[PDB]
């Protein structure tokens, strides 16, 4: 037994007061955790032409776009308390959130607009006393809401049909059963992070790399990622957003709904398309990814890929992997040719004032990178098309629903042979295209 139940009677009125207790004995864990991306929101990433500091802190996406000037809404999913703008003290140990991963009561909740602060009226003392090993639902406080359509609210206690590894009646894995954690470094590669292992966890430390009695299926694994055949669908239980058109935001037309009660229009955000039971898109992937970074020039007559997997048929490091792809339109500076990071949340933000010029001006004056590069909002904006790629790794289906020969070959359409660089279906056509 540990001392928790005896030492943490409180009263506690704030998160850091809780944390300041945890540190009388777990200063090491804070120090360790603070070295990681869960605390800094930064990752180094090797792009085709340059190494950058990406991570969430520096990323641009086609959903909410970017954290700067919006921090109080976004850092409800930071393992910290108080990150509300650019003055956040990343060296302050009393600001780590120790409860979000370790709460066992199921009541600990971070206020969705509170810059990481817990909701009002929690029994903090009680939460602190009951702290223990994370389960799926702790990771899921940030990982099941917003997007990746492969981790849903039902991954809290999913069935076999949803995920064979996490299946609470079967293998019942917690996330760290695969994402092994040492010194609060939670293992697992985000897309475009390496080194010479595309997947740090992948499928091959618990399965043989030739796991099939059918040898022809084993020969495919040099080219086709396990994830491709074994995750035939994501968003199995609940719709995910497939498109977000910001260009239409700001009108008082009716805020219409889906088959599934999801909004297809909202004044504050624009138009959406939702989909349930989604086939992935397939692409060559060798462990590296391209990314759009703040300040990059772009071209509005074309779709901009905000991220994209690298590799191709001639790339011996690349395999065909499955991806979720989200498309949209979003705001760009019509004079510089760059995407803008606008203020949507809070005072002057789009969501209260519905004025894109003001949201642009305020979001650009708050962005550290724009400032670093002397970039000023020009005063003119427009909307441009984008696509963004995320890896699909969860919801492995039972073996009976793996893609089989006829999903890809013969009348199968899973793979777009020519987009992948093949000369027709390789089974009809043993002449032109082979991986390596
Ligand atoms: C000393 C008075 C402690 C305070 C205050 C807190 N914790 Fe603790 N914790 C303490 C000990 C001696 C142990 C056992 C360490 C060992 O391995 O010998 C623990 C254990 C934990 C764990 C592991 C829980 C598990 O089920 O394995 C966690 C996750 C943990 N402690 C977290 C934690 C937090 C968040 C605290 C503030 C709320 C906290 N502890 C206070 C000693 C002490
Ligand atoms: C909210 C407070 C989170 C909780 C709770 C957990 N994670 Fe998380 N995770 C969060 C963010 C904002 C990010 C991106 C960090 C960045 O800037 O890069 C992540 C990332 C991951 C990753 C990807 C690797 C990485 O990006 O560095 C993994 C593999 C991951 N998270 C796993 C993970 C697990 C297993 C969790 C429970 C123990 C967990 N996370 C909690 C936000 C939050
Ligand atoms: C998720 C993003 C986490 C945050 C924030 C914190 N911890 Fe953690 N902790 C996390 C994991 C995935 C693990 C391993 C769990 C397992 O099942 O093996 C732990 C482990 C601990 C432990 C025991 C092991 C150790 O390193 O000593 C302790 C004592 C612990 N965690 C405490 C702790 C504290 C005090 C935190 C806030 C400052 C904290 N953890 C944050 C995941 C995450
Ligand atoms: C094995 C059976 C897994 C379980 C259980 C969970 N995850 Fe996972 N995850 C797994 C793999 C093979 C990968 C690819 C990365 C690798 O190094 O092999 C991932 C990846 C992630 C990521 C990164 C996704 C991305 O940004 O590209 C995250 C954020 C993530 N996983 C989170 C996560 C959570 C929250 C889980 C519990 C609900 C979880 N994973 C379980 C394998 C496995
Ligand atoms: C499609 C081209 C596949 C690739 C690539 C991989 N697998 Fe597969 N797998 C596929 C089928 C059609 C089936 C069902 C047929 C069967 O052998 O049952 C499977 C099955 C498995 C299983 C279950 C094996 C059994 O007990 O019968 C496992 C454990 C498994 N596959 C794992 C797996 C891994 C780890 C892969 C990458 C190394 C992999 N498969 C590739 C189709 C395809
Ligand atoms: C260990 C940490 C694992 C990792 C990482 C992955 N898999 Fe797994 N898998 C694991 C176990 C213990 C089991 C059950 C095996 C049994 O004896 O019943 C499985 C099961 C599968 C299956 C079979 C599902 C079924 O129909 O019963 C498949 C097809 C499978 N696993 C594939 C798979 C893939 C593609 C993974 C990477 C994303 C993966 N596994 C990771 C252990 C672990
Ligand atoms: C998609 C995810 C597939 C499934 C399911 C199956 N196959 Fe496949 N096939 C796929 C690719 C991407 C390739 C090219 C591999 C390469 O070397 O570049 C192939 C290739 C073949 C071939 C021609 C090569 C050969 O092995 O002689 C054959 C005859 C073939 N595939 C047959 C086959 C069968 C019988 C399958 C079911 C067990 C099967 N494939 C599944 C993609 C996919
Ligand atoms: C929890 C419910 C979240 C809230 C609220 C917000 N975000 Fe998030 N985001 C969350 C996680 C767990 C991750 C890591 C995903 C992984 O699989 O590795 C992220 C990541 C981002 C990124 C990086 C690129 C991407 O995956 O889209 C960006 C640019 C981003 N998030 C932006 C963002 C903004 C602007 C938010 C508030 C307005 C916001 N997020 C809230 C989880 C959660």
């Amino acid at each position: 037994a540990n001392p928790h139940k005896d030492v943490l009677k409180g009263p506690f009125t704030t998160g850091s007061e809780v944390t300041t207790q945890c540190l009388t004995c777990h200063e090491e864990q804070a120090t360790d955790m603070m070295k990681t991306s869960h605390w800094t929101w930064e990752l180094e990433q090797k792009l085709p032409d340059r190494t950058v500091v990406r991570g969430k802190k520096n990323s641009i996406n086609n959903f909410c776009v970017a954290i700067s000037s919006n921090e109080p809404r976004c850092t409800s999913c930071h393992a910290g308390y108080g990150w509300k703008d650019n003055t956040f003290d990343f060296k302050d140990k009393t600001k780590v959130d120790c409860l979000i991963c370790h709460d066992t009561t199921g009541t600990y909740v971070k206020d969705p607009a509170g810059a990481g602060e817990p909701m009002a009226k929690l029994d903090l003392a009680k939460i602190a006393q009951n702290v223990g090993a994370p389960v799926r639902d702790n990771c899921g406080s940030c990982h099941f809401y917003g997007k990746h359509g492969d981790l849903d609210s039902s991954m809290a206690y999913p069935d076999k049909a949803t995920d064979v590894h996490m299946d609470s009646d079967g293998n019942n894995f917690q996330c760290q059963n695969c994402h092994t954690t040492e010194k609060h470094q939670i293992s697992g590669n985000a897309m475009g992070v390496s080194p010479g292992g595309i997947d740090h966890i992948g499928c091959e430390n618990c399965h043989d790399s030739a796991p099939h009695s059918n040898k022809k299926l084993n020969t495919h694994t040099a080219t086709v990622a396990c994830q491709t055949c074994h995750i035939p669908f994501f968003a199995k239980n609940e719709p995910t957003k497939m498109q977000w058109d910001w260009s239409t935001a700001g009108d008082d037309k009716p805020e219409t709904v889906d088959q599934y009660g999801k909004h297809t229009y909202q004044k504050k955000k624009g138009n959406f398309v939702w989909e349930k039971m989604v086939k992935p898109q397939y692409a060559w992937y060798n462990g590296t990814a391209n990314a759009y970074m703040a300040g990059d020039k772009m071209d509005s007559n074309v779709v901009t890929k905000l991220t994209y997997p690298m590799g191709d048929i001639n790339d011996a490091k690349a395999k065909i992997y499955p991806f979720k792809v989200h498309t949209g339109k979003q705001i760009y500076d019509k004079k510089l040719n760059i995407f803008i990071t606008p203020k949507t949340y809070g005072k002057g933000g789009y969501w209260s004032e519905f004025d894109w010029n003001l949201a642009a001006k305020l979001g650009m004056e708050a962005n550290p990178t724009m400032l670093e590069k002397g970039i000023k909002y020009s005063g003119e904006y427009d909307f441009a098309a984008t696509e963004m790629w995320w890896r699909i790794n969860h919801m492995v289906s039972p073996k009976e629903q793996a893609l089989n020969c006829n999903d890809c070959h013969n009348k199968g359409t899973r793979l777009d042979w020519q987009a992948l660089g093949y000369q027709g279906d390789p089974m009809k056509n043993k002449q032109g295209p082979k991986h390596k």
